[PDB]
């Protein structure tokens, strides 16, 4: 009955809701999460191990108040979602990252950077820049498409593996 409680973060404009819902429903979904935090749980098998995957979507990076900090009790690992067309999202993730680190009075946790909307032509993030930013943070860089191409699943498995390897 091993549980993995992993937190998804990112600026507004990405499909944080899509990431979780598509995985747990195994379906192409655009449905948007509510204006407040929303967590989902789904039974999964990872590397031969049967366990529960619990994914939390958060909202309002700065608005992530003590009321929401309650979730930080999970504290396992973080999946950071940005849009290839959304340059500013990188700064919002960084600042949001700094805040959640302060809440945990610590900074050595599993993290993965994931970029959505890679099929969009009109973007302003070069993948060379995005991956270098991930590399400077010492975290994996994965490109994904909410449409069908799932890279988020492996990202969660990476988070789990990093937890297992501490």
């Amino acid at each position: 009955m091993t549980e993995y409680k992993l937190v998804v973060v990112g600026a507004g404009g990405v499909g944080k809701s899509a990431l979780t819902i598509q995985l747990i429903q195994n379906h192409f979904v655009d449905e948007y999460d509510p204006s407040i935090e929303d967590s989902y749980r789904k039974q999964v098998v990872i590397d031969g191990e049967t366990c529960l995957l619990d994914i939390l979507d958060t909202a309002g990076q700065e608005e992530y108040s003590a009321m929401r900090d309650q979730y930080m009790r999970t504290g396992e690992g973080f999946l950071c979602v940005f849009a290839i067309n959304n340059t500013k999202s990188f700064e919002d993730i960084h600042q949001y990252r700094e805040q959640i680190k302060r809440v945990k009075d610590s900074d050595d946790v599993p993290m993965v950077l994931v970029g959505n909307k890679c099929d969009l032509a009109a973007r302003t993030v070069e993948s060379r820049q995005a991956q270098d930013l991930a590399r400077s943070y010492g975290i994996p860089y994965i490109e994904t498409s909410a449409k069908t191409r799932q890279g988020v699943e492996d990202a969660f498995y990476t988070l789990v593996r990093e937890i297992r390897q501490h």
